[PDB]
C-alpha cells in the first residue's frame, strides 16, 4: 500500500481557477412558490389521492391473502379496544359509554384518510389523562348528572381544539416536528406518564374517592388523597383487581414467549372480564361486597355537540400538548410497523387523518385518542394486514355501543384498572434505560432523567414544554466548551494529529495550527477566542497595544531630535532617556488599537528585535496561525464577528492566518456576512493543513 | 510549488499501531473533587482576594494619575444618578427617594465586591420597568393613597432582595458563564423591544395621565390605550416642558458625541436641564398656574431596614428570575465593553456576587433593583473615571441629594425626567436597522432577532425573554435540521474531493460511493441522513437484504423439492419455468427477511448481481463500496449512534464494505462508550481520510 500524491500547493481560490465550476442555479424561493402552483392535472391527481389514500388501497385489496386475516385481527382487536375505551373513560372522569364512543370515530375516519395500515385508531392512557387533567382545569375556570355533564361536555371540546390543532398542523406541512423529541426524552416522559397512569388507577384498584386534582404535583395529591384514605379500601375489589392483574400478566408473557407454538396470541383481557363479568353477576357481588360497577349504559349514540369558546379559551395550551402528544406517541407506533413492512408512512396526512377523526370524535362526545400500543400490537401480532382490520374493530365497537352494552353493567371499574395496570410493564421497565444512558451518553441521560422529573413534577403537558426545552438546552452544554487543541505533524507526511497524542511530533517554527471540534456560535465564541490565546501564548491585542505604544515613544523621540532616523537602524545621538509614560485619557486610549503604518519611517522596525532607548515589547514567534475549520459546521453573526476581530488582530501584528478544511458552501456563506475587506481576503483559506504548511514553509524560505 | 507526499494508506488502527501514542491519565471526577478542597495557604489568599477585590486594587493605586479624573467622574456620574433614580423610581411607581436608595446602595457594595472599574452601578430603565411589573403582580396576587404606595415599596423590597439572594446564589454555584445564552441578536431584540416598552412607560408622565398598574400580557398594548383614550385631559404645560428638554438633550448629546475632541469634558446637559427646568418651575409657580405634576417633597434621609415579606418571596420568584438575569446580562455586557477597552480580567462570578449583595442590601434598605445603565456607565467613563472610586463619589453625592439638598428637586416636573429617560432611550431605540442587515447575512439571526421583539413586545418582559431564549435554542435545530448533504468525486487524479454537481471531469471509482454531511448527526436529523444516503446510494440496503433472503428461501425450498441441485459449478435446474408462489410469510415469521444470509451450508458462493436460475429476481447493485465524509460531524448522540449503527449493519448484511474517514480520535473514543463496535461492525472501518479508503478499496478489488 502507498499513498502516493504529487499536485501544487492549492490554496482555495487557486483550485477554483484551475477547475471549471459547474455554474448552478440556486433555487430561489421564488421559483419554489411558481412550481408549488405548478396545477398540472396530473399533479391534481396527486394531491386529492394523497388525501384521501383509501382511493389507492382499497382497489388493491388482495382477498384471499387478507380477508380472513384483517377479520380475525379485527374481531381480535376490537373486543381489547371496547374494554381500552371503558378503562380510559374512567381516567377521563366521565361516563364509560363515552370511551366506546371514543374507540368508534377515529378508526372510522383514519380508514379513510389513514397512512398506516395496521395502527388501531382509539385512546391510550396517556392522552386520556392529558384530557381529564384539561378538564378539570376546565371546569375550575369557568365564569357562571351536572357534574358528569359538564365534563362530558369539557372533553368534547378539548377534544375538537386538539384535532384542529393536528388538521391544522398537517395542512401546513409541518408533519416534521417528531424530530424535536429524541429518543431519551420520549424514554423519561412515558415512563414518567406510566407513573402517573398507576398513580392515577389507585382510586379504582381500592375505590376511594379522590378529587379532580390539577398540576403542579398532581400526582402527589392523588397519593395523598388515596393513602390517607387507605383504611376505606373495598376488599373484593383489591382481591380482584390484584387477581386480574396477576393472571393476564402470566398469559401475556407466555404469548410473548410460545409466540410461535401459538396459532393465536391468547385473549386474556377478553377471557378475564367474562369470567369477572360473570361471577360479578351471579354472586351479586355490586351488593354482596358493595362492589363499583360500570353500571347501565345508554344503549346508542349521542346527539351531536356544539364547541364551547370558553373550554377552548381555557385549555389551549392543554390541548396543544394534546395534539402533540397524540402525533408522537401514534407516528411512532406506525412507524414500527411501517419499517417492518416496507411502506411509506406520510406525517402530515397522519395529522389530517387524526386531526380529523379527533374532531368528529369531539363532535360526536367521544375524547381524544390516536393509538394505543398495546391495541396496535394485539392488532398487528393477530395478522392484522391493512385498516379494514380496523373497520371491523370499530364494528365490534358499534355492536357493543347498540345492543350488547347491557352486559358491561355487572363489570366492576377495579378489573379495567387492572387491565391498564397490566399494560404499563412495556413503559414501567424503562428504568433500565438510566444506567445504559449513564454508560454511553450522560447528555441523554440527563435528558432522560430531567424529562421524567419535569413530567412528576409539572404533569404530562407541562413536564413536556419544559422538557423539550431543556433537550434543546443540552445540545448547547454539548458544544458549550470545545475541546480545542494545538495540532502538530507526525510523519514528516500530511497527517496533523493532536499534539499531545503522540511522541516524536512536529511543530514547524513560527506555525501554530489550531483546531476546534464543533461548530462555533454565540455560545462558545468567546470560549474559542479564550482557547486560541492560550494556544497561541500571547493576546494579540496586547501585543499591537504595546507595539503602538512603542511606535509612539519613538515618535516622541525622534521628532523632539533624541533619536536620528537612518536607512540602516535606530541611531540615537543621546542615552539619557528618562522614565515616562504618555498615560493616554479614556477618550485618547483606542489609538492603540489601529494598525501599525511605519511608512513614514525610512527603515522597517523589527518588532521581534531589540527597539532603540531600552524601549521594550514582548517579542512573538508566531508567523503563521493554521485553523482548522474542517468540524466548524457553521457559523453565526455573533461567531462571524468574533472571528473577524481575532483575525484583524492577528493580521495587525503581521501573523499570517490560514483557515484550511473548509468546504465551497462554508466559504460561501461567509461571503454574505461581508466577512472579507481589505484587511482579511479570501486568499487565506486553503484546502488542507498540509497545503498551508508548504505554503509557509516556501514563503518563509 | 508542490504538495509531494510517499507514505503508507493508514487506517485508524494502522495509524496507532505504527506510532505510539502518548499515555495520559485520567482527569477523573474524584481527583479534582480532590484538587477543590486543598485548603492551601496560597490558595485560601487568593480565594479571599478575588471575594474582595477591593483589597487588591486599592493598594496598587496611583494616586496622582487618577484622584482628580476620578474625582471628576464621580462628581458627573453621581449628579447623572440622581436624576436617573428618580425617573427610574418614577417607572416602578414609587416614590422618588426610593431611586436615591437604588442608587447609592448598591453602588457603595460594588465598591468592595465588584470586579468592574468602570461601570455606573444603579437602576436602569428596563431594570425598573420589570421591577415595576413584578410589583403590580406582587400586589395583585396578595391575599387580602400612601398605603397603595407603601405597599408598592415594601413589594419592590422584596423583590430586589429576591432578585439579589438568586444573584448571588448563581455566583456562588460558580454559573457566571450564563451570558453566553444570550446572542448578540437576541439581546439586541430585546433591547429594542425594552426601549419601546419604556418609551410607552413615559407617556403617563408626558402627558400627566392617570394610567392603571396594567401586567403582562400586552401591557404595552393596555398602556397605549389607557394614555389615547384620555389623550383629552393631556397637560399642556408638561407636554411642552418635556418636549423642549427632549429636543434640547437630543442636540447637546449630538455635539458631545461628534465634537469630543474639542471638548475637555462633555457638556453636563441633563443637569444644566434640570437645573433650569426646576428654576423656571419653582419662579413661576408652574406647579400652581399650570397644574404640573412635581417630584415633591422628599424625606430627609434613609428608611430603617425592612423584612423581606415571604408572601411577595412566592408570588414574585419568576419575575425575580427574570430580573437578576436580565440585570447580569446588562452589567456583564456592559462592564465588558470596557474591560476589552482597558486590558483588565472581569470575574463573572465575583460580577454575580457583587450584584447580589448590593441588591440584597438595596432591597433591604427600601431600594430596588438595578445592576448598570450603559448610559450613565458611560458617563463616568468619558469624564475621566478610572476605579471604581467614582462609584464612590457618585454615591457620596447621592447621600448629600438624599440627606441634605434633596428639598431642591421639589418643584422639578416629572415630565421632565421622562423626557430624559427618552433621550437615553434613542440609542437602543436605534437598533431597528439590524433587521435588515441581519435578513442579508444570516436569516436565522434575523429570525432570531424579529421573534425576540414579538416576544418582548406580546408578552411580557420576562416571559418574553424566557420564550425568546428558547426559540434561539431551536434554532440552532433549524440550522442543523435538513444538512445539504452531497456526493464526493476525486479532481484532479490526486486526493482532492469535493462535490460530485460542482465542477466539470470529476471522476468516481467504479463501485464507490462518498458521502458527506456538513453537520454533527443527533435526534434531529438522523431520518434526514438515513434518507439522503439511501438517495445518494441508489436504493435501499434492507429492502436488498429482505429480497435476497425471500430469494434465498425460494432457492432453497426448490432444492429440498428436488427440483433443482447444488454443485461447485452452481445451480443446475433439470425442471426450468417453475411455478411461482411467493411465500407470503405472517406478520410473526416476516422479521427472518433482515438476518444476514448465511449461505455457507451451500456448497459455492452466490453472487447475487448475476442471474439467478428459475425466473428468480433480485435487484442488482453496483455498490460494493460506500465511504462516510464525517470530517465535520461535531457529535454524535445515541439517537444517533443507534440510527448509524442500524444503517451500517444493513449495508454490511448485504456485503456493501463501510468506511468511516476524516474524524478525529476523541470522536473515536466516545462511539466505543457507546457500545457501537461489535462482531459485524468493527473498528477497521475507519480510515484516516477519504484517499486512504479509497486506496484500500482499490487494492482490495484489484
Ligand atoms: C408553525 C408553528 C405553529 C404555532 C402555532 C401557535 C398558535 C398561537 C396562536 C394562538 C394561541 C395563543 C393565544 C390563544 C389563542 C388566540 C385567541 C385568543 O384570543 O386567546 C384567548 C385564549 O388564550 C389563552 O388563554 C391561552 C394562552 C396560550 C396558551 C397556549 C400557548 C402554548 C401552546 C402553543 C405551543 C406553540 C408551539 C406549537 C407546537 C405544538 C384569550 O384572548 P381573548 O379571549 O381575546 O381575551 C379576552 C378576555 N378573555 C380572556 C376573558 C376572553
Ligand atoms: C413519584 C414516583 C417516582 C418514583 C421513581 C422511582 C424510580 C426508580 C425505581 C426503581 C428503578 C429500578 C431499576 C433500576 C435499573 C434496573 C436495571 C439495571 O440493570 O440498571 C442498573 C444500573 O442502575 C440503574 O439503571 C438504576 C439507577 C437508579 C434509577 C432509579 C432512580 C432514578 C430515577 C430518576 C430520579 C428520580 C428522583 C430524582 C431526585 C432524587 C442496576 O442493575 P444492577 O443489577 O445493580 O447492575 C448490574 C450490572 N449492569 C448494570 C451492567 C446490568
Ligand atoms: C407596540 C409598538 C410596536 C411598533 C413596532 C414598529 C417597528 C417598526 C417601525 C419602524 C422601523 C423603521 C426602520 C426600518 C429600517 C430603517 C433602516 C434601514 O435601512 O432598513 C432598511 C430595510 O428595512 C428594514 O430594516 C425595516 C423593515 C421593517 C421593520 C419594521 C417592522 C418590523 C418590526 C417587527 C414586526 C412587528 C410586527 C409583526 C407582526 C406583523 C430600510 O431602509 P431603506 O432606506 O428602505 O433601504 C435602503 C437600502 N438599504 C436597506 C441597503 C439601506
Ligand atoms: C386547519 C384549520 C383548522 C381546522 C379546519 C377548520 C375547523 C374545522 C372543524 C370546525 C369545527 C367542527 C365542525 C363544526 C362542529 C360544530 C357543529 C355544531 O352543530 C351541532 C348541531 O348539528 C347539533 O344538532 P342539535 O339538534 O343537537 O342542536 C342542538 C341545539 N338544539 C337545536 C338542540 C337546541
Ligand atoms: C368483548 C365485547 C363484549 C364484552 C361483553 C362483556 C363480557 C362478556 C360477559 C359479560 C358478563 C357475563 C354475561 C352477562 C351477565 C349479566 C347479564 C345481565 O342481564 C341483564 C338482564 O336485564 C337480563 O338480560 P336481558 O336480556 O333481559 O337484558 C336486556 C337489556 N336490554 C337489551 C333491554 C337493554
Ligand atoms: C376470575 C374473575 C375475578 C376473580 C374472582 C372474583 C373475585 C373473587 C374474590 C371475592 C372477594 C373476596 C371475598 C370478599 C372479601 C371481603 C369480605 C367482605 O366481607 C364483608 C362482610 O363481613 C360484611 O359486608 P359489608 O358490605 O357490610 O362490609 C363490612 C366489612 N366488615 C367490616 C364486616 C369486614
Ligand atoms: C423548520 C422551522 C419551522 C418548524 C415548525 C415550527 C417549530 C416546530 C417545533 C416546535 C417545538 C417542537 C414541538 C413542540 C414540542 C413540545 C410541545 C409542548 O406542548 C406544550 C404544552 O405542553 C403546554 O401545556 P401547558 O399546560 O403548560 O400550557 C399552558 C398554557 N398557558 C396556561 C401558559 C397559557
Ligand atoms: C446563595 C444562597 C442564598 C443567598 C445567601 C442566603 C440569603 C442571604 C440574605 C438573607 C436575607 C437578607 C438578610 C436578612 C434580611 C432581613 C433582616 C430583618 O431585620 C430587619 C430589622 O433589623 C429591622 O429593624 P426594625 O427595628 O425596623 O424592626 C421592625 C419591627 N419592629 C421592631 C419595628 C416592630
Ligand atoms: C443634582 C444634585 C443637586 C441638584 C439641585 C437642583 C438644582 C437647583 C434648582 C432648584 C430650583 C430653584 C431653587 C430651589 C427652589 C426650591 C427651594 C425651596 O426652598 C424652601 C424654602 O423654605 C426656602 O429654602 P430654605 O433655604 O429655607 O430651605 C431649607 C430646607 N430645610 C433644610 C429646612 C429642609
Ligand atoms: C429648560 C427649562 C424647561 C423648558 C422651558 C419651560 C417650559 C415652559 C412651558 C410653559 C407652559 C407651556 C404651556 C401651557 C399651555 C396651557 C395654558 C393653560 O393655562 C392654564 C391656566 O390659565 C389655568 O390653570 P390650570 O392649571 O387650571 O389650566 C387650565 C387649562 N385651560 C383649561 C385653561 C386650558
Ligand atoms: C454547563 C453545564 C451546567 C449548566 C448550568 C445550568 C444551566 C443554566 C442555563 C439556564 C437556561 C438559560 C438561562 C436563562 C435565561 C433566561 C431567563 C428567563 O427568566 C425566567 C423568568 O422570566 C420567568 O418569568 P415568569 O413570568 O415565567 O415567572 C412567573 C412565575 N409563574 C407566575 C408562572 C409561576
Ligand atoms: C414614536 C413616538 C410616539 C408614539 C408613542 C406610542 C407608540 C410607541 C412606538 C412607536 C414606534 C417606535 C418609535 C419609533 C421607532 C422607529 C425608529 C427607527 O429608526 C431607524 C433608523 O434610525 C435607522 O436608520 P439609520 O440610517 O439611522 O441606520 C442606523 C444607524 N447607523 C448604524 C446606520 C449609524
Ligand atoms: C420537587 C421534586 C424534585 C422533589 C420534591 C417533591 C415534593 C415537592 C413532593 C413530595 C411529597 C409531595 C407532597 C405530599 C403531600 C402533599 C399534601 C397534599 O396537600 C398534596 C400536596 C403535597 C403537599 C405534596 C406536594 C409535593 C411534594 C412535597
Ligand atoms: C401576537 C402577535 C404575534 C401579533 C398580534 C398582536 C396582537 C395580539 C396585539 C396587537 C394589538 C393588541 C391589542 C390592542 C388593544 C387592546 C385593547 C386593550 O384591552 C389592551 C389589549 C388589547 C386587546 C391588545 C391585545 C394584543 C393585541 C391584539
Ligand atoms: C406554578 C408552577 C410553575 C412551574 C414552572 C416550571 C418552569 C421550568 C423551567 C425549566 C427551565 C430549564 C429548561 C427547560
Ligand atoms: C396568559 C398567556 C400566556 C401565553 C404563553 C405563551 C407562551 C409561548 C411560548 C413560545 C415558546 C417558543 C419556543 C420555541
Ligand atoms: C406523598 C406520599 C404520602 C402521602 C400521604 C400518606 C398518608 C400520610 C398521613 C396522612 C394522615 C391524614
Ligand atoms: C393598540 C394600541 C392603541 C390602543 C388604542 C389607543 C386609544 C385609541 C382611542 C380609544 C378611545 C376609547
Ligand atoms: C360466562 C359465564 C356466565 C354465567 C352466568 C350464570 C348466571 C346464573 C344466574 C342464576
Ligand atoms: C405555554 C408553554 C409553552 C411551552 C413551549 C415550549 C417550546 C420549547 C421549544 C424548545
Ligand atoms: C416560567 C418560564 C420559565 C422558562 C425558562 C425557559 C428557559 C429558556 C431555556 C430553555
Ligand atoms: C495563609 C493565608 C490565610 C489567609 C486567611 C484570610 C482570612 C480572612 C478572613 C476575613
Ligand atoms: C437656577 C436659577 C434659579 C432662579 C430662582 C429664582 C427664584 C425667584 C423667586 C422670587
Ligand atoms: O399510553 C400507552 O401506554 C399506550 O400507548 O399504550
Ligand atoms: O436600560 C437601559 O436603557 C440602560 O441600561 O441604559
Amino acid at each position: 500500500n502507498q499513498y502516493i500524491v504529487a499536485r501544487p500547493v492549492y490554496s482555495t481560490n487557486a483550485f477554483e481557477e484551475n477547475h471549471k465550476k459547474t455554474g448552478r442555479h440556486h433555487k430561489t424561493f421564488l421559483d419554489h412558490l411558481k412550481v408549488c402552483c405548478s396545477c398540472s392535472p396530473q399533479k391534481a391527481k396527486r394531491i386529492v389521492l394523497s388525501l384521501f389514500p383509501i382511493a389507492s388501497w382499497l382497489p388493491a385489496y388482495r382477498l384471499k391473502e387478507w380477508l380472513l386475516s384483517d377479520i380475525v385481527s379485527g374481531i381480535s382487536t376490537g373486543i381489547v379496544a371496547v374494554l381500552q375505551g371503558l378503562a380510559f373513560a374512567l381516567l377521563v372522569d366521565i361516563p364509560p359509554v363515552y370511551g366506546l364512543y371514543a374507540s368508534f370515530f377515529p378508526a372510522i375516519i383514519y380508514l379513510f384518510f389513514g397512512t398506516s395500515r395496521h395502527i388501531s385508531v382509539g385512546p391510550f392512557p396517556i392522552l386520556s389523562m392529558m384530557v381529564g387533567l384539561a378538564v378539570s382545569g376546565a371546569v375550575s375556570k369557568a365564569v357562571p348528572l351536572d357534574d358528569e355533564r359538564v365534563r362530558v361536555a369539557a372533553a368534547a371540546s378539548v377534544t375538537v381544539l386538539s384535532g384542529i390543532i393536528q388538521l391544522a398542523f398537517g395542512i401546513l406541512r409541518i408533519g416534521f416536528v417528531v424530530i424535536y423529541l429524541s429518543e431519551s426524552l420520549i424514554s423519561g416522559f412515558t415512563t414518567a406518564a406510566a407513573v402517573h397512569v398507576l398513580v392515577s388507577q389507585l382510586k379504582f384498584i381500592f375505590q376511594l374517592t379522590v378529587p379532580s386534582h390539577t398540576d403542579p404535583v398532581s400526582i402527589f395529591k392523588v397519593l395523598y388523597s388515596v393513602f390517607s384514605q387507605i383504611e376505606k379500601t373495598n376488599i373484593a375489589d383489591l382481591v380482584t383487581a390484584l387477581i386480574v392483574l396477576l393472571v393476564v400478566s402470566i398469559v401475556k408473557e407466555i404469548n410473548q414467549r410460545f409466540k410461535d407454538k401459538l396459532p393465536v396470541p391468547i385473549p386474556i383481557e377478553f377471557i378475564m372480564t367474562v369470567i369477572a363479568a360473570g361471577v360479578s353477576y351471579g354472586c351479586d357481588f355490586k351488593n354482596r361486597f358493595k362492589v363499583a360497577v360500570v353500571g347501565d349504559m345508554n344503549p346508542g349514540f349521542q346527539p351531536p355537540i356544539t364547541p364551547d369558546v370558553e373550554t377552548f379559551q381555557n385549555t389551549v395550551g392543554d390541548c396543544f400538548g394534546i395534539a402533540m402528544v397524540a402525533f408522537a406517541v401514534a407516528f411512532s407506533v406506525a412507524s414500527v410497523y411501517s419499517l417492518k413492512y416496507d411502506y411509506p408512512l406520510d406525517g402530515n396526512q397522519e395529522l389530517i387523518a387524526l386531526g380529523l377523526g379527533n374532531i368528529v370524535c369531539g363532535v360526536f362526545r367521544g375524547f381524544a385518542g390516536s393509538t394505543a400500543l398495546s391495541r396496535s400490537a394485539v392488532q398487528e401480532s393477530t395478522g392484522g394486514k391493512t385498516q379494514i382490520a380496523g373497520l371491523i374493530g370499530a364494528i365490534i365497537v358499534l355492536i357493543v355501543v347498540l345492543a350488547i352494552g347491557f352486559l358491561l353493567a355487572p363489570l366492576q371499574k377495579s378489573v379495567l384498572a387492572a387491565l391498564a395496570l397490566g399494560n404499563l410493564k412495556g413503559m414501567l421497565m424503562q428504568f433500565a434505560e438510566i444506567g445504559r444512558l449513564w454508560r454511553k451518553d450522560k447528555y441523554d441521560c440527563l435528558i432522560w432523567i430531567m424529562t421524567f422529573i419535569f413530567t412528576i413534577v409539572l404533569g404530562l403537558g407541562l413536564g413536556l414544554a419544559a422538557s423539550v426545552a431543556f433537550q434543546l438546552l443540552t445540545i448547547v452544554f454539548r458544544t458549550q466548551f470545545p475541546k480545542c487543541s494545538t495540532l502538530a505533524n507526525i510523519g514528516r507526511t500530511n497527517i496533523y494529529k493532536n499534539k499531545k497524542d503522540y511522541y516524536d511530533m512536529y511543530e514547524p517554527e513560527g506555525v501554530k495550527i489550531f483546531r476546534c471540534p464543533s461548530p462555533i456560535y454565540f455560545a462558545n465564541i468567546g470560549f474559542f477566542r479564550r482557547k486560541l490565546i492560550d494556544a497561541v501564548g500571547f493576546s494579540p491585542l496586547r501585543i499591537l497595544r504595546k507595539r503602538n505604544k512603542a511606535l509612539r515613544k519613538i515618535r516622541k523621540l525622534q521628532k523632539q531630535g533624541l533619536l536620528q532616523v537612518t536607512p540602516k537602524g535606530f541611531i540615537c545621538t543621546v542615552d539619557t532617556i528618562k522614565d515616562s509614560d504618555e498615560e493616554l485619557d479614556n477618550n485618547q486610549i483606542e489609538v492603540l488599537d489601529q494598525p501599525i503604518n511605519t511608512t513614514d519611517l525610512p527603515f522597517h522596525i523589527d518588532w521581534n528585535d531589540d527597539l532603540p532607548l531600552n524601549i521594550e515589547v514582548p517579542k512573538i514567534s508566531l508567523h503563521s496561525l493554521i485553523l482548522d475549520f474542517s468540524a466548524v459546521s457553521f457559523l453565526d453573526v455573533s461567531s462571524v464577528r468574533g472571528l473577524k476581530s481575532i483575525l484583524q488582530e492577528f493580521i495587525r501584528i503581521k501573523v499570517d492566518v490560514y483557515i484550511v478544511g473548509t468546504d465551497d458552501d462554508f466559504i460561501e456563506k461567509l461571503n454574505r456576512y461581508e466577512f472579507f475587506d481589505g484587511e482579511v481576503k479570501s486568499s487565506i483559506f486553503f484546502l488542507t493543513i498540509h497545503d498551508a504548511v508548504l505554503h509557509i514553509l516556501m514563503k518563509k524560505d
